[PDB]
């Protein structure tokens, strides 16, 4: 914590003042509400990124370097946003990514409420479950209200492989439909908001408890290699997706060892700062795949900074099989539990359908590159420092004013 | 007053208050009863406002915001039940439409309205915007000023103009300049026009679209007026208010899913004398303007979600989402009026328009109220015109643009690129809202003067002389998104400071 | 005015608190002091630009799109910043440009104090005199303390040519050394700060007193043409410079009709808004001249937004014969009269010498293009609108804080 | 204590107070009298501070800011007059040097100093900066944090790093990583070093440069220390304070106009054991740091200007402005120590350095304290290294960079481009100012950890594996200057807002 007596007071009062879920307009509304009501600990843990949080923000910003070239006078009365992911039919082209410790924001239900929100309405959304979920995989998969809802397991390979061996067999038996092996966290990203929180709140055996090593964990084997993945292919039938690819070279390697897909991701900017926006790695990757007809050998997903239907649409047009979101659902789930998640799903689903009509296409398969203006995709810029004295003494024009009372 | 049959079984203040449910909605408007149940899902203004005022007397909401002809033209006769007997409980008759408007806002605003500066003191189009932002009801200001979703395109429409600079000619005789031109076969005094916008009555209750008509045709400088199919005034009263016979009026058309209504409407406006039809194609689905939505919510713990309708709520029979190129070809065969396709957002579709032979297109994204991340039309114009020429198609299609135009230099830049004319929406709504018809006229003078003055400094003397070589287009594509700012580095950094006066 | 009783009160008190001239560090200091002490009328008149004042600011900003490629290990003990302009030797590579109505900020002396500041110290700076100066040309030229100081006359050709005829003969007889004919003001730029001032302070014969025409004046003939300049060449011996060129095409025409030079200028951004930064037109112009050895046929000057020695140095390296400044001197002259002007001259002179040593060259002639990095000269950018909701709800990292008292 | 001849005609508190003029300046330092008249124009600290305290006892200003050896090494014996007799009027003996420091600032700051957070709670290098900004005297903070003129380059040094992104490798065994490397013939624990900075005593009065020496060599991780010719400590005490024999100390050299002093100094530091000589060439003239100047003015109508000296005031015999390439060639012949040219700002000069055969260069602009608009060294490095290879010259010259480095990822980016090592100045001055030697050590741990942690995520395990293919350099040249913001448009515009809580 580090949560005062009056901190708890103010927050329970704010949660009682949460607006009606019917009044939430977009995914940022959940984020705002969450920012005022979660404990300092849960907020820092969910909202933080690595170091200067540049990548975390760039993930979102890069989407804005892409504009649309919509078609008009196309019959868009009826549209469809369902598609297939990893051999299963899905109602939407997005999914809930794995996020550890959902109980920080939703103590009673944690990941269970996410499972429920994902399957309780007419729209069924796939849920990725973190190896580090605060609920057990059994209880999470059991809370899923529908048999038609997909659940994927995000796997962290343990240094003690036998634990992973047992884990993989357990989740497979439980029904998950795929394994997403996270490879962008061999060392823990440094999330300074958390750390600052812990210091303001106020070690006997050496060896691998000092400096950089403090960011290593036996839980997440830092020596995981391509060979290990090849091995994993032989020990399971579940489709395998490598989560955390950050360069085209590694997408090519994934195809070469024949896994089912990759997730171009930088862990929501929580790992290596200055890793590129996945939307940008995607734009570079897909064309290169086609130039080797790896076209369909590999399904390419992306996550990071997706907050609008139009963000999703851009990824789809570039060729992403699906688009993942982490924080928005966390916030929705933390403020309004399962219903919050359901509402988040509706908001994103309606955003995609609506803008799909304005783009002039009627199905996910019709989302193609020609629908995008990619001409300014590389305009990732850093301005020359502002001329302080010049702009400080300068006085800009002013608007006309009303007469004196 | 609607053409209701006053010879029908009168109805009672009790049998009405009954039907106040989404599937059995009855309402009273000026002593008459209507079954609006089948209607609401298509209400252009949203079903919610009708839903949450069902079974009640709604005249105070309805009357000041609608064209005199909507019940006639859009409600099925069978649905016009009959005369109401008496009144309605005082708590069952709705008050004026002013979502979130407090008694204190009304107070403060009527006072500010008395303090509006003299129209002679208005310098530029932003002044009207400022004044309007402080005096309109929250609802009117939201409805006029909102854009779709994050309002990026709305802003980008304007910003993109700043990616273009001028290459002016000096030592050219510019004593005399002329800014008149021709558009769609008619001579026009200026190269700009007032674009279609619905609900002009929100900011100008007494006159709405009619004062726009007056402002555009009363002075020495006349400007073309485009009339929205969804105007708050009828096309006959708008056209009749036109002070001059030489002023141009265009009709913006929304094709109905019921093509008979559109066929009748086209014949009607053509008989009324509009000079062209601008068919809007960028709104098959309603853009989400969150400022409005928020305002409507502020009124109206852990969960409630049940029968929330989807993306279908943004569809309406008033704007047929199935409109296609074939429909436009058919439209050409039913009218002698020049046809312009309004809402083109890519060169491919400007080519298709040339191919089916319509008169022109408006490169537009509806003022950024529809698809967010649609490009600035000025940028689409830059790409389009050269491509037309690489096929002579230039002069085969008149290309207009709108969106974010606030300065005469913005107009000049579009003209140099080859636009036939430039449209403006919001600025005129603000001018009309604050100062009525004379506001519209003042706006016209401001923009006219801005175009002539800067035309002299550009070194040309007529619209036909505005060409691309007058522009520096080298940085037109420098539409950028910076790397996120380094928060810690910039927070702790202290910049240079100016010298200061000696202590008193 | 529009100057209250308490406005005058506050200002006379502020002027009495002006810091010692020895304490002025750079040209912005004069601007700040001037902004607090001049009358609203004088401040609006001097500080305003046309319309949205984009060009006025861009004039300065474009200099920052150029960096230096300085040479080290060069003997820079002794340096020299003198050069020649229009056939005369000058101590510095800059000059005071014409500015109308100097008496608004300096009521007692106006342009006379500029003449004095320009010639009273060891550094003699050329002064350009506005046809619309608030002092007569005779009194201004007479106030010049030195015979070695240069004075140029900025000419506005009158609709009544005979007046210009007489004017040209008069200034020539008085000793001015050149004629700078202003061609960027056939119509008056709209300076909204002025106008706003006049409206808050609260027409009988038609014809050419309405709308756009109100910006025309018989004083400044709007029908001036190249032919007229050709004529002017035949009626005077003084070198002729066309002031207000804004495109290379017109620099080429100047060479063709054989005038002495041009001033790439947009009137300090007071005329046509969105006219380019002269520094940028210069970078494009000089190479094109050489590709026609017009190399030395025409002397090319520039003004607009020059506030630092390094700004001057950039212009010189690109090939400008001299660099003009308007507002800074106005401010200096308005706050500290002639001494203010002298101090401004020292500040700019020392800035140029000092940075010249760091650039690794020792004379104006050694300032060349290879000293500049022009690779980002065209990075004049306009960002995509800021994502308001995303950045508003986002919370950036924070610095560590001191312990509680 | 200086080596003064205590056998000279004593002098009196009256014959001293006399010489208080710029051309007859006498001062007393620790009971001795000196004729500093010929000296002041060359005083590295500016002539003004000596001028305006002439004829007085200045020990309180002098003593805490200078190396123990400056009167010995830089004042002519003849100018060391003799012993003073008695004292000096209490109003003729200067107080500590604290320009603009009010009694209340001293109060507030000594209190904040007691409230400094535990060193274990410092997370990154910006924390030291923040803490230092609140606790140093105005003079010390200005002197450390200022840049030249508009401080653009100072900021650009840092900003340019953000124009580079990473292309990390995944699924690589990164259990073990090593960040040691070699620099100028010596093995180093890390790929970074503490760069030369004068006046470390400003922020650390008791230890200055000696605590830097300690911080750099006391822990398990040792870092190279570059010593300024203008350090506030003597080279012998700085080198003697070094806790470890394995720690590296480099000497930053400023060639004197009097080459005999330089010849002696080079021989002295070489005998003391420094491992290299970094000759600084980017300061022939003193950069103008306006924050300092302003501070000095705040103390000290229409005019006074008379004998104001010019650009010459920025020259000093301590830094020979006539240093040339030939001088460096000669220097090679007088020492066995590796020579590095510090302050190279363009590729042409890196080539010239290879040609004369020195050991390396530091691409640097002196932390943005010299020429404003000098480019970010990280950008010069990107251009330089490939060009070296297109001539094999790589490996012939070790290329270091400094300026604006605050994160391990900044270091990693320079290493991938081919830098042999990366220097930091300010961060260490702030760490040393707030927490002394342990602060320096903590800074070293912070940066070390940052390099190792991100190295693992980059997918490599040693310094030698840091290569260009690990970097995305596609936007390295996107150094931009936006069009001026449209003030009126953006002022009147109202952005989207977040939903809000229900009223209490
Ligand atoms: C008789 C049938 C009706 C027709 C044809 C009609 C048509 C329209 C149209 C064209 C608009 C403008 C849409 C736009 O902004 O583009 C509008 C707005 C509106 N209408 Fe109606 N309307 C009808 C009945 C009603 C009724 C019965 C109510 C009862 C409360 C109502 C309340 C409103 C309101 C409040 C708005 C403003 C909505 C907003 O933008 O916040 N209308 N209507
Ligand atoms: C005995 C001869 C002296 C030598 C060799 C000497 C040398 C230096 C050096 C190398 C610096 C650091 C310059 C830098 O920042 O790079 C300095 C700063 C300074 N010196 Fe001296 N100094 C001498 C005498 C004096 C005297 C007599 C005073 C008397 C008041 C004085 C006052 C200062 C002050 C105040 C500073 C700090 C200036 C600032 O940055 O604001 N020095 N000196
Ligand atoms: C609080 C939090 C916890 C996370 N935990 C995991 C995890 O345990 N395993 C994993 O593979 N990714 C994890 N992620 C990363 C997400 O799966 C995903 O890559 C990221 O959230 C996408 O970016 P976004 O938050 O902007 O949508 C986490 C992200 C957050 C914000
Ligand atoms: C409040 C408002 C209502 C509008 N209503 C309509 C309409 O009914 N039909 C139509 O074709 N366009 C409509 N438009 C779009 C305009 O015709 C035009 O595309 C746009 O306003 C140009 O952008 P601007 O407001 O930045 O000048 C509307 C725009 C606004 C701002
Ligand atoms: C208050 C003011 C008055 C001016 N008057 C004239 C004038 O009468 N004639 C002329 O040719 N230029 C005139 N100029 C423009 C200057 O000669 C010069 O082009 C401009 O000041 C350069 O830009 P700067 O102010 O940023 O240095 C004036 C500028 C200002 C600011
Ligand atoms: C307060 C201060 C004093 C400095 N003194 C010297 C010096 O005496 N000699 C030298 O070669 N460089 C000197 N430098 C420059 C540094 O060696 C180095 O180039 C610079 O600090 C790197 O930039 P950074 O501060 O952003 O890390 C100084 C820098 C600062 C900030």
């Amino acid at each position: 914590p580090g949560e005062t007596k009056e901190d708890i007071a103010r927050k329970e009062q704010l949660k009682s003042l949460l607006p009606p879920l019917d009044n939430i307009i977009n995914l940022y509304d959940f984020e705002y509400l969450a920012s005022q009501t979660l404990t300092k600990q849960a907020w820092a843990y969910y909202s933080s990124g690595a170091n200067d949080e540049v990548t975390h923000r760039e993930n979102h910003n890069a989407y804005h370097r892409i504009f649309f070239k919509p078609k008009i006078l196309v019959d868009v009365r009826k549209v469809d946003i369902s598609t297939d992911m990893l051999g299963s039919h899905v109602d939407v082209p997005f999914y809930v990514s794995a996020t550890a410790l959902c109980k920080l924001g939703n103590p009673l239900e944690g990941e269970k409420d996410v499972a429920r929100g994902c399957g309780q309405g007419v729209t069924k959304v796939p849920q990725m479950i973190s190896t580090l979920a605060s609920c057990s995989p059994e209880e999470i998969i059991e809370a899923a209200p529908s048999d038609k809802q997909i659940q994927w397991y995000q796997l962290y390979v343990n240094s003690d492989r036998k634990i992973t061996d047992d884990l993989v067999k357990n989740v497979e038996k439980l029904g998950v439909k795929a394994l997403f092996v996270t490879v962008d966290a061999p060392s823990l990203g440094q999330r300074e908001k958390d750390m600052k929180l812990k210091f303001s709140n106020t070690k006997t055996n050496v060896e691998e408890s000092q400096g950089a090593s403090r960011a290593l964990s036996k839980f997440i084997d830092p020596s995981l290699t391509w060979k290990d993945i090849e091995e994993l292919k032989k020990k399971t039938k579940l489709p395998i997706v490598i989560k955390g690819v950050q360069r085209t070279e590694d997408v090519i390697k994934a195809a070469e060892i024949g896994v089912s897909g990759v997730v171009l991701s930088n862990h929501g900017g929580r790992q290596l700062d200055f890793s590129r926006a996945p939307i940008e790695v995607l734009a570079e990757t897909m064309p290169i795949l086609e130039q080797r007809n790896l076209k369909d050998k590999l399904e390419v997903f992306v996550d990071g900074g997706v907050r609008r239907g139009t963000d999703v649409l851009k990824a789809l047009c570039l060729g992403a099989k699906g688009v993942g979101l982490g924080r928005p659902f966390l916030y929705a789930n933390s403020c309004y539990g399962r219903n919050g998640v359901e509402k988040a799903i509706e908001i994103l689903r309606d955003e995609i359908e609506m803008s799909m009509r304005l783009l002039g296409v009627t199905s996910i398969a019709e989302l193609k590159p020609d629908l995008l203006d990619l001409s300014t995709l590389k305009a990732r810029t850093v301005g020359v420092p502002n001329d302080v004295l010049y702009n400080e003494v300068y006085e800009g024009p002013t608007l006309t004013e009303f007469e004196d009372a």
